[PDB]
C-alpha cells in the first residue's frame, strides 16, 4: 500500500515538472519582419524635431527598413509630401505613399478602412493613425514606431512568442511601439473591436483604437498577459503541487514560477528601445 502511493506520487509530480517545463516554451518565438514603419498623414509639415529622430531611428538600425507613411488620398497633402522628400532625400528614410501599397486593393474589403476614410475626412489625422498603423501591421508585419519617440538603441533581430512583442504596461499597453508577424491575430481582433467601437459611436477617442482596445485585444488573445489571470493559474498550480504531493490542500519555487511567467515576460520584451 506505502509502495502504491509511492508509485502515485513520483508519477504524479514527474506530470507536473514535465508540465512547467514545457510551459517555459509553449510558444516559439516568432521572427520580425525587419520594417519599422512610421505615419506622417495629413498636411501639416514634419516638424524638424521629428525629422532628426526620424533619421536617428534609421541610423540605429541600419539592418532595417525604416519608411514614414504618409496619405495621397488627403486633400492639400501635396506640400507636407515635398517637404518630406527634400528633408529626408540625404537619408536612408523612405517616404512612401499608404495608397501605393501593393496590397492597397484588398482594403476594399475592410471596414475598419471606411472609419479610416471617415476619420481623415474630418482631418482628425492623430486619430485616423490609430487605425492605420494596425492596418499596416496586419499586411505586413515589422515594427510600428511613433513619429516623435527617441530611438534609445537599435532593435535588433527580433523573436517573439506569438509574433508579438510589446512595451510593458504603464492598465494598458501601449499602442506604440508594437512588433508584430504579418496577419496577426492579435492585430486582427484589435481592428475587429475598433470596427465595434467607430459602429457603437464611442465619443472618448481613446476607446476607439486607443492602448485601451489593443490591451483589451492582447488580454483577450493571451489571458495570461492579464495579471489577475495569470495569478489564478498560479494558485492552481500550487493547488496542483500538493495534490501530486499528497500534501494538506508554499509548494511552487521560484525557478517554477519564473519558467511559468518566461512566455509572458518575452512578450514584454520591446521594453526599452524607444523614449519621450
Ligand atoms: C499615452 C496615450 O494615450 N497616447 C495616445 C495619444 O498619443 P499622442 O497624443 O502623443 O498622439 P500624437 O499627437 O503623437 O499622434 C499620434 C500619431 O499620429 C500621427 N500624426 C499626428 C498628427 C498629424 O498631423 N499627422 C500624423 O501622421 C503621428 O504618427 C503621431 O505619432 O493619442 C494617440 C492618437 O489617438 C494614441 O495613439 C496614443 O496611444
Ligand atoms: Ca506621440
Amino acid at each position: 500500500d506505502d509502495i502504491r502511493k509511492y508509485i502515485a506520487r513520483k508519477s504524479a509530480i514527474k506530470i507536473f515538472n514535465q508540465s512547467i517545463n514545457y510551459s517555459a516554451t509553449k510558444w516559439p518565438p516568432e521572427p520580425i519582419d525587419k520594417n519599422i514603419h512610421m505615419i506622417w498623414i495629413g498636411t501639416k509639415n514634419i516638424s524638424e524635431k521629428n525629422i532628426k529622430l526620424s533619421i536617428d531611428t534609421a541610423k540605429k538600425n541600419p539592418d532595417y527598413n525604416t519608411s514614414i507613411i504618409y496619405d495621397s488620398g488627403i486633400s492639400g497633402h501635396e506640400g507636407a509630401k515635398k517637404f518630406m522628400l527634400e528633408k529626408f532625400q540625404d537619408s536612408n528614410v523612405n517616404i512612401i505613399d499608404f495608397r501605393k501599397k501593393s496590397y492597397f486593393s484588398q482594403l476594399k474589403q475592410e471596414p475598419s478602412f471606411a472609419y479610416y476614410e471617415q476619420v481623415i475626412a474630418e482631418n482628425k489625422y492623430a486619430q485616423a493613425s490609430d487605425i492605420l498603423r494596425l492596418l499596416v501591421l496586419k499586411y505586413e508585419g515589422g515594427i510600428y514606431k511613433d513619429i516623435d519617440d527617441i530611438q534609445v538603441k537599435g532593435f535588433g533581430s527580433l523573436t517573439f512568442p506569438k509574433g508579438i512583442g510589446v512595451m510593458r504596461e504603464y492598465t494598458a499597453f501601449p499602442n506604440t511601439p508594437i512588433a508584430v508577424t504579418k496577419n496577426n491575430p492579435i492585430i486582427n481582433k484589435t481592428l475587429d473591436l475598433a470596427v465595434s467601437n467607430y459602429q457603437r459611436g464611442e465619443k472618448n477617442v481613446l476607446k476607439l483604437a486607443g492602448p485601451d482596445v489593443f490591451t483589451q485585444a492582447l488580454y483577450q488573445e493571451i489571458p495570461g498577459l492579464d495579471s489577475k489571470v495569470l495569478n489564478a493559474q498560479l494558485y492552481q498550480l500550487e493547488l496542483a503541487k500538493r495534490q501530486a504531493l499528497g500534501v494538506p490542500l508554499e509548494q511552487l519555487t521560484s525557478a517554477e514560477k519564473e519558467k511559468i511567467n518566461r512566455p509572458y515576460q518575452s512578450i514584454r520584451g520591446l521594453s526599452g528601445y524607444v523614449e519621450n
